[PDB]
């Protein structure tokens, strides 16, 4: 039997957001079965909950936004997709500001957190949503689909015509029957160019971004002074990212998932149409996990 989990200790941490600057206290707090993760914003009286579904999804020009009303929560995809990697199932962020920190820019340091506080396993099936249909979405030259696939992997290609790209190809896949997302993917930084910064910081945006907890790049090189991670860290935040918008869902995808050029914004109308389209999709569990598709590492 595949259970959910949820955490089995608190985890704390303080840091700034990405594109608020603002000082941020980020607690993350287990939560019963069938809960999901749910935001919530504790610097407000009284405390405003936002369950991290497709359907409270608002802006998505620069990160994934959840919204109710006038109350937002900024940036959620890294943490959800270090609550996906994981198989958590179930637990409350809470927030004493809008924007979830950005840490060092990837989904390690909540990876790390959260490992440190360890995994609780809870007495009720897992459940995830199967793809039974391709569905895609397109608009422009971008598309994101989901296909039908006994298991979880994700590739996606970016098409840049920037000299930080020259040199070979901008897709990467990766299929979690073999890849460790905690070693090959959970450690991929996000990215701004210099020319898009002084612009963004005008609009109040990217405020507390830096080579701290960003890849900053100019016309032709990456100015970090220690390099990347990894060779392709750029289409693997990218894929990070998927994972943490895709995680909207509300459970764990058993398909798989493609993008071109995608962003946010695509990868959320994939969710809407693909939740609309119920014959495209079911809720499984798996009573005997020695049968199942996917595998999680111990708790
Ligand atoms: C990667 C992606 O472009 C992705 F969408 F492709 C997207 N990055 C951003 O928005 C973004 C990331 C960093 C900065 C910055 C800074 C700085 C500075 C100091 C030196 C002046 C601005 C924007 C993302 O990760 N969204 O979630
Ligand atoms: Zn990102």
């Amino acid at each position: 039997m595949i259970k959910q989990r949820t955490l089995k200790n608190i985890i704390r941490a303080t840091g700034v957001g990405l594109h608020s600057g603002e000082k941020v206290y980020l607690t993350l707090k287990p939560a019963p079965v069938d809960t999901g993760i749910v935001f919530s914003r504790t610097d407000l009286d009284p405390v405003v909950e936002i369950p991290a579904r497709a359907e409270n999804v608002g802006e998505t020009t620069m990160s994934t936004t959840l919204v109710k009303g006038d109350v937002k929560v900024d940036t959620v995809e890294h943490l959800l997709s270090a609550m996906a990697g994981l198989g958590i199932d179930n637990a409350y962020v809470e927030l004493s500001a809008s924007e979830v920190p950005i840490m060092d820019g990837s989904a390690g340091p909540f990876v790390f957190l959260i490992q440190s506080a360890g995994l609780q396993e809870q007495e009720a099936a897992k459940k995830f949503i199967r793809i039974k249909r391709e569905v895609s979405v397109e608009e422009g030259d971008k598309r994101a689909v989901f296909v039908p696939f006994d298991g979880f992997k994700v590739s996606f290609e970016i098409d840049f015509d920037h000299p930080v790209f020259r040199g070979r190809t901008q897709q990467a896949s990766v299929d979690f029957s073999s890849t460790s997302f905690v070693k090959e993917v959970s450690r991929a930084r996000t990215f701004g160019f210099m020319r898009d910064i002084e612009y963004l910081r005008s609009q109040n945006l990217a405020l507390g971004g830096s080579v701290e907890n960003a890849i900053v790049v100019d016309e032709n090189r990456v100015l970090n002074e220690d390099g990347l991670r990894y060779e392709d860290e750029f289409v693997k935040h990218k894929i990070l990212d998927a994972i943490g918008d895709l995680y909207l869902l509300g459970n764990s995808l058993i398909g798989e998932f493609r993008g071109f050029k995608s962003g946010h914004a695509l990868n959320n109308q994939l969710l809407r149409t693909l939740i609309a389209d119920k014959d495209a999709w079911e809720v499984v569990t798996f009573e005997d996990a020695r049968t199942a598709p996917i595998s999680y590492m111990r708790p």
